[PDB]
């Protein structure tokens, strides 16, 4: 039994040329920023964040998206050790207790490179899973993935009656660590589902 | 070039001897340093400021439904402010640095302590943080992604690969176990922590 989430693959916008991306903040997701590393406006090269189109012919990618035509990124300009910086959505539904969630995402690194500039490393990845703005459990970079790939990250959580965050409104974040270079990485395909505890 | 396992100070909170079952200390448990991030442990502690120590879980054990995971006793951090004023807990700082094409992998085991001390319910539990270091940097780490019922342990695994382009080789690797103050009763136990490398 799904929760709903809105765009959860980052299909909006469409987008038509293989490779092509946005460098604004997906449709209804928000930017998650609490070091100001990301700016208002962007431009290709400032921190940003986006969809992008996988497809046949990617220059980034051994595979195709894990879902759909696109994925969501963030890159992150700032040297290593400047902060986080990603994705966050506000859901309607709230924490219950007696309830487990089970969040999964897929996280891409992505491979090749970008006008010249190389894709190899990876910045470190932390899927968070929220009530109201507390982090009820996380995966703090636990996978490994290579340049190219992507793994699904599964984060699990059960809410007991004196859980003090009850009633509390759902969210996820999904988040650029910037902890090594090259500091961009993607996400595809979230997925909050609910089940008796 | 195979599983080797790094050494880790007092890593079963084995010292000190603690002869009463169920006796605890109250101060940081040698070998370790109090991480207190959010300055919610005092330099002074009593049973009930916020703490850290090292407890007898054995025989005659009135807060669990098993004994100690290795040896006699296991560490322990409470918190006595309120769910959300920060987090606190144990670190410790290893001789051992990050190695390029290596592969760590972290085991602690997480304790709920259950039942009643001094007729306060001890059921609740405050949720964790078991985090891997090289220097400043949390190169990998579970937020509480275990669900631990009271009475119990159960075994946390945090594992990384440092490639060649990591840009902490030669830190030196470190351990946190930390209460998340997310949850009451806000005190939880840790045992048997135990670090490994391995060619990756
Ligand atoms: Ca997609
Ligand atoms: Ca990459
Ligand atoms: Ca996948
Ligand atoms: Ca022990
Ligand atoms: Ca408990």
């Amino acid at each position: 039994v799904s929760i709903p989430i809105n765009n959860a693959g980052f299909e909006d916008p469409f987008i038509e040329v293989v490779d092509d991306y946005t460098v604004d903040t997906p449709p209804g997701w928000t930017t998650y920023n609490p070091n100001n590393l990301v700016p208002e406006k962007r431009t290709t090269w400032t921190s940003n964040n986006g969809v992008g189109y996988v497809g046949p012919g990617t220059q980034f990618y051994n595979q195709l998206a894990p879902e759909g035509r696109n994925i969501g990124f963030i890159y992150l300009a700032q040297k290593p050790g400047s902060g986080v910086a990603g994705f966050e959505q506000i859901l309607d539904a709230t924490l219950e207790p007696d309830t487990k969630y089970t969040l999964k995402v897929d996280v891409g690194n992505s491979g090749g490179e970008f006008q010249k500039i190389s894709l190899a490393g990876f910045p470190g990845y932390r899927v968070e899973l929220l009530a109201g703005d507390t982090v009820l459990a996380a995966d703090h970079n636990n996978l490994y993935i290579k340049d190219g790939e992507f793994k699904t990250s599964t984060v699990t959580f059960t809410a007991t009656p004196d859980n003090p965050y009850l009633d509390q409104k759902l969210g996820i974040r999904l988040i650029n660590l910037l902890q090594g270079t090259f500091s961009g990485l993607d996400f595809d395909n979230v997925r909050l589902t609910v089940e008796p505890a």
